[PDB]
């Protein structure tokens, strides 16, 4: 009688062509196309692809009918229709939608996928009524998330806000409320905006409120990159290009081995302590989410993972410079971290 | 193909034949077998094996620096050696290390295999050597543990508790202390184990102490059933194969959903206190733990899994039944519980 999502083998994602174009288009509201070009019986290339299109047909299974749209795009057949798509640059995956087109970072995997697709199938704006509402939204703490109090639902601020919303979905949160209470609660005046950047307590208020679309959007731009932020799978593709200075500095603490939990309780003492900073941005990358990485890292970068760390590392010519604290050592603090972090130089360009 | 790795495509699951059997089983500590059907008879049953496939390909490239095998043995062109092997279900992942065969009836994910390899690859017998690895043993309570003191590794009485921890593995925690100041806390005399079944609050002594292999064997088979299991993906097939007389009462609830939390904290009072009935056993799901599945369930369930819940879904008749539709937010008492269960378990379900 069916049960659990163990794959068909039935086939799911078809592929575009200036045939089917049209109808697919217009047949699916939301439209996930993954644009590629797969060389000869170059087995490897072959089983490397193989991987992307299975996980495709388990995403397109799981989420048969919520009416999202798999498609495969080939850059040998079918590139002008793909010139005239937009797609400049194979093998990623893109999603067409409230018309634009979220460029998907982040693992490819389906699981994360399914979770990716089902937010952008919801509306930008999330609103807020209840207590177990104004307690989940006070809950989220790793994710930027900006709530805003409007009159209603048509309240032409809303509306500038929800658009606003749009140009960063899945990856940015917005709410809104319009009852009183959750405002005086929440602490939001009318038609004013809080910036939440993650694991701060304090929201920044965006300034000079009423806002327009285009005033919203330059602000969640011009503040983006939290001074801590968390290696998330939705994105960290995306996290791992935001270069801070041609480095990053990478911290890895499991939250719950007690170490890391401490260690990341210091973490975000210097976050707090440093955040106009603009040159120091933390990622925490949890080893327990990644594992197949783990390995990868733990022998790339010398050092233990299932232990706290925190080290520079370049995105470019590969080598890492890390605060192994250099016989192993158990320790730190914020005085003794920031001094480090602010000391990376001495570790670099001298 | 540059990123921060993917699966280079290359292949390291390995075909297994008698031409090579010795080869590479005096070759490798665990290795790991998928036992498969054929070819290709009929394609859309080699896109379920090219997933199958596909996986075991990527979960060798990352534990490729381990001392694991990976290869696949057919059914049809090699069944001299799946005999001797002792392979008769077709589909399934073994392993095999030292003289013990174990399947994996899980979740068939790389990031699940990866895990369950990585534990499997661990010895079995985890030997608390202090008081403060003590606080950590008591951690763990979702999860069957048994803990025994023993004057050492070298006696014969550790030898076959060792040995009964290999029957078990990765699924049941075996530990064990040869420190008289840690067997105090614990309270163990010299050769005493204890059963530790999920949720409860003190273990079941295993009675007549001293054990050899197969008492021990013996007596977690008797009391490997928990009252309050919980769904797990390294096992998820192994527990839904195992009803309690047709049915399963299946329990939603999100650990972090603070409501969640409150109706799992009822959930295992109810199961503390009926813990002495032997039809009963409840399965809890947390959502959160099977994202795929949450959507398998959005059709079939209709029912809305960020709630609490409770019901009968039968395993043999595909339905199912659930707790109250009067049953709102309202969050029932440890005594409402029980009063549900016992005319669905004992009587007709209603």
């Amino acid at each position: 009688g069916l049960n659990f999502p163990t794959y068909d083998g039935k086939d799911r994602v078809v592929s575009l062509t200036e045939k089917n174009f049209k109808q697919v288009l217009k047949k699916y509201d939301v439209l996930c196309l993954y644009y590629h070009e797969s060389v000869s019986s170059d087995k490897v290339a072959q089983k490397q692809f193989q991987l992307k299109e299975i996980v495709l047909e388990l995403v397109a299974q799981v989420l048969e009918h919520k009416d999202i749209g798999f498609v495969m795009v080939d850059a040998k057949k079918e590139a002008k229709l793909a010139k005239k798509l937009g797609f400049d640059e194979e093998g990623s995956l893109y999603v067409l939608k409230g018309d634009r087109t979220i460029e998907f970072d982040g693992e490819f995997a389906a699981d994360v996928l399914v979770e990716f697709l089902l937010d952008l199938i919801e509306d930008p704006v999330e609103i807020i009524n209840s207590k177990l509402e104004v307690q989940a939204f006070e809950r989220i703490e790793d994710q930027i998330k900006l709530i805003g109090f409007f009159k209603s639902e048509e309240s032409e601020y809303y509306k500038a806000f929800e658009e606003a919303a749009e140009h960063f979905q899945p990856y940015i949160k917005f709410f809104a409320t319009f009852d009183k209470g959750v405002a005086k609660k929440l602490s939001l005046k009318m038609n004013e905006v809080d910036f939440y950047e993650p694991f701060m307590d304090e929201p920044i208020a965006i300034p000079d409120k009423p806002y327009t679309e285009e005033e919203l959007v330059e602000f969640v731009k011009e503040h983006q990159r939290p001074t801590l932020r968390r290696l998330r799978p939705e994105d960290m593709f995306e996290t791992w290009e935001d270069d801070l200075n041609g480095i990053h500095i990478v911290a890895f603490a499991e939250r719950s081995d007690p170490d890391g939990y401490e260690f990341l309780e210091i973490l975000k003492q210097v976050a707090r302590d440093n955040t106009d900073n603009p040159d120091l941005s933390i990622v925490w990358i949890d080893p327990d989410d990644f594992p197949l990485l783990v390995a990868y890292w733990e022998k790339t970068f010398k050092i233990d993972l299932f232990k706290p760390q925190i080290g520079v590392v370049n995105v470019t010519d590969a080598d890492s410079v890390w605060m192994e604290i250099p016989d192993d050592d158990d320790l730190p603090t914020a005085e003794e971290l920031e001094d480090w972090i602010e000391d990376v130089l001495s570790g670099k360009i001298n």
